[PDB]
């Protein structure tokens, strides 16, 4: 039973995505342990934590913020800006119409300004711009309420907006399939621009819902932080999981995971984490989307009802098979 977090000290941060009652019982004891990293799986969505024009909800997070600093940890922040995550109120004016530009990039600002305040002691990096690339054509960039009113500068100027107020903390792109060759390319083009443009950005979020079944996983990783690596762009891996299902694979029979899903899992597991520790030097935070399989988003997405078990520890609280394997060296 080392600590992962220790045993990864000189290559790069452990961390989990939590809620609040991940602080407490036996997933606390894990965290304790081994993680040095906490993300808010939740509770700092824009409309978690400001649902209303003159109300902000501080309570989750701070309760986070008080656990990382007594057991030694630092923070992610997750999300500023990200489709559906915003609450209506936000774009629209007394008449129900649309904000001007200059407001909505106001009520960016306070926003970014009163959660970087509360938290910037404590953040070390900002999920700033969460999934803005198009996913389901050619085109680059999603259509959205942020891009019809400010057009397409407001993901520099979120990024501006941040670097004004977030101190030490870095800025981060986060996406899903961002190494995946119908997305790679695009999301490297749209990120040479924003820099091009001296948008503040400091790296990448890679945000690795993977699963055991992908032949060009490891392929498909190596070439993604090349090619954001190339750009001066600092990596941090932010979702991190293991489903045993292809994505596309929606059956709901599985009561546990069919012989050899975990063995292979573990294989997998130990792969990705022998190229996160083979592209060290640019990677600088490895976060996991939970921490044991009894509390996963994966049981319910993408199909309601049905068990998944993605993480390094089992329904018991338990190191599985992966943990040792990533251990091992």
């Amino acid at each position: 039973i080392p600590s992962l977090a220790e045993k990864y000290k000189e290559y790069f941060k452990i961390g989990a995505a939590v809620t609040v009652k991940d602080l407490e019982g036996v997933h606390g004891e894990i965290l304790v342990k081994h993680f040095n990293s906490l993300t808010p799986e939740n509770d700092m969505k824009f409309e978690r934590i400001h649902p209303d024009e003159h109300r902000y909800n501080f309570d989750a997070v701070d309760k986070m913020k008080e656990f990382a600093i007594k057991n030694n940890m630092k923070m992610r922040g997750h999300t500023f800006v990200w489709h559906n995550q915003t609450p209506e109120w936000v774009f629209k004016d007394r008449e129900g119409n649309d904000v001007s530009r200059e407001l909505l990039i106001e009520r960016l600002r306070e926003h970014i300004k009163t959660v970087c305040d509360r938290y910037r002691d404590i953040v070390y990096a900002w999920d700033v711009v969460n999934e803005a690339v198009e996913d389901k054509t050619e085109k680059l960039l999603r259509d959205s309420n942020w891009r019809r009113i400010i057009g397409d500068d407001y993901i520099k100027i979120a990024f501006e907006i941040a670097k004004e107020y977030a101190g030490e903390g870095k800025l981060f792109y986060n996406d899903y399939n961002n190494e995946m060759p119908y997305k790679l390319e695009k999301t490297y083009k749209l990120l040479k621009e924003l820099i091009d443009k001296e948008t503040p950005i400091d790296g990448i979020g890679i945000q690795a819902h993977w699963n055991i079944w992908d032949k060009n996983l490891i392929d498909n990783l190596k070439r993604a932080i090349e090619m954001y690596a190339s750009l001066g762009l600092e990596i941090q891996i932010t979702e991190l999981d293991m489903s045993v299902f292809e994505f596309e694979d929606r059956r709901t029979d599985l009561l546990e995971p069919a012989e050899e899903m975990m063995e292979l899992q573990a294989k997998v597991y130990e792969d990705v984490f022998k190229v996160f520790r083979e592209y060290k030097g640019v990677i600088t935070s490895v976060t996991f989307w939970g921490i044991s399989d009894k509390h996963t988003w994966k049981d319910n997405f993408p199909v309601i009802g049905r068990k998944d078990w993605p993480l390094l520890f089992d329904v018991n609280g338990k190191p599985k098979e992966a943990f040792f394997r990533i251990v091992n060296f």
